């Protein structure tokens, strides 16, 4: 499913992220939008280390979920990566929240780096009723 920006703004705040872990509703609006475009079914494997990124927050298969075929993998969201590519985001929601829970915070997402880091992020969430 590929989510309306409004409707994923309200979707995300009703799931408990605005401000979780210091992390304003904005910048998870950022870091959804460069990381997959809102795309829950969106893929992206690294032919680099052989690890895959997973649905609307790109979550990789070496440390968050299990796909059986990264090597050297673990999984600390407990979840199965095939979870993180339904409509529902219940799942990508929860796994997001683990991620957020470690030291690096926000900053885990290089793209959250490069596209939203010290950014003016008001404009993913503008007009959306949040």
């Amino acid at each position: 499913k590929v989510f309306e920006r409004c409707e994923l703004a309200r979707t995300l705040k009703r799931l408990g992220m605005d401000g979780y872990r210091g992390i304003s509703l904005a910048n998870w609006m950022c870091l959804a939008k460069w990381e997959s475009g809102y795309n829950t079914r969106a893929t992206n494997y690294n032919a680099g280390d052989r690890s895959t990124d997973y649905g609307i927050f790109q979550i990789n298969s070496r440390y968050w979920c299990n796909d059986g075929k990264t090597p050297g993998a673990v999984n600390a969201a407990h979840l199965s990566c095939s979870a993180l590519l339904q409509d529902n985001i219940a799942d990508a929601v929860a796994a997001a929240k683990r991620v957020a829970r470690d030291p690096q915070g926000i900053r885990a997402w290089v793209a959250w780096r490069n596209r939203c880091q010290n950014r003016d992020v008001r404009q993913y969430v503008q007009g959306c009723g949040v």
